[PDB]
């Protein structure tokens, strides 16, 4: 006579199958019979033969929201251990986002798109999870939508994005895509000294966590010119030298991330 299994439990429910876990019995095992059945006799039972080692078990192919009756026997020969015995129900039907994209970045937001198969929606769910060990952003969408934009977010960030089709409790499976915000620009352009050979430039830095900048200026009727070297992260002052006396520049600061450039911070000077 054998003992049962020990301890079982659910680790996971979807619309077609159900996850089981239990403690073996501390015995010589021949197998295991799995029986899953319909509690109401709206489908077909099934029944799976395991091998003696096993712990646990994945029944798939099952009837979408259905109570199941579920019996775990162990199996030594000719012998049978009474079942360890669970119910599950399973979830209503959900099917993941189709063709998941993203369309927009800016230093702020993300803009994504997304089909569906035409089935009954109650909503959509997207954690925007960024690289640097910040929290998630959370978000809960209409079940019309299929453009969606979270806000909110940080610049010159990388995010991966799980997109989740809700059908009331039934949560299908993330759809993974991969976006980065916009680099934010340097801002306050101040020119704190000026000669006519030369500038000093002055500005505040951007949020994002930028490798450098870039300095181009300008004078009509020639191309733009970048200071030499780049300024590195931390600096906020810059001299541009070897101007002509008496001429208006333009004077571009650009933040850089590797080889991400911010939008130009922009501003005017003479001599």
């Amino acid at each position: 006579a054998i003992p049962a299994p020990t301890d079982l439990k659910f680790t996971q429910v979807t619309p077609t199958s159900l996850s089981a876990q239990w403690t073996p019995p501390n015995v010589q095992l021949t197998g295991y019979r799995v029986r899953v059945t319909p509690k109401e006799k709206t489908g077909p039972m099934k029944e799976i033969n395991l091998a003696p080692d096993s712990s646990s078990v994945v029944v798939s192919g099952l009837m979408v929201a259905t109570k199941y009756e579920v019996s775990v026997y162990a199996l030594k020969d000719t012998l049978t251990s009474r079942p360890a015995q669970g119910v599950v129900t399973t979830l209503e039907n959900v099917s993941p986002p189709r063709r998941a994209r993203v369309t927009d970045a800016t230093e702020t937001t993300i803009t994504i798109s997304w089909r569906t198969k035409t089935e009954t929606i109650t909503g959509f769910q997207v954690d925007a999870v960024p690289a640097n060990g910040q929290t998630p952003i959370q978000r809960t969408i209409k079940p019309d939508v299929r453009s969606y934009t979270i806000t909110g977010l940080q610049p010159g960030t990388d995010y991966k994005i799980y997109l989740y089709t809700l059908n009331d409790n039934a949560r299908s499976s993330p759809v993974v895509i991969d976006a980065s915000t916009a680099i934010d620009a340097p801002s306050n352009l101040r020119f704190l000294a000026t000669t006519p050979n030369s500038l000093l430039v002055s500005w505040q830095p951007p949020r994002a966590r930028i490798t450098g900048y870039i300095i181009k200026y300008e004078k009509p009727g020639s191309p733009p010119r970048e200071v030499v070297p780049r300024p590195r992260p931390g600096v906020t002052e810059a001299t541009i030298t070897g101007l002509e006396p008496g001429t208006e520049y333009t004077i571009y600061v650009i933040a850089l991330k590797n080889n991400q450039k911010s939008e130009p911070l922009i501003g005017r000077k003479k001599t």
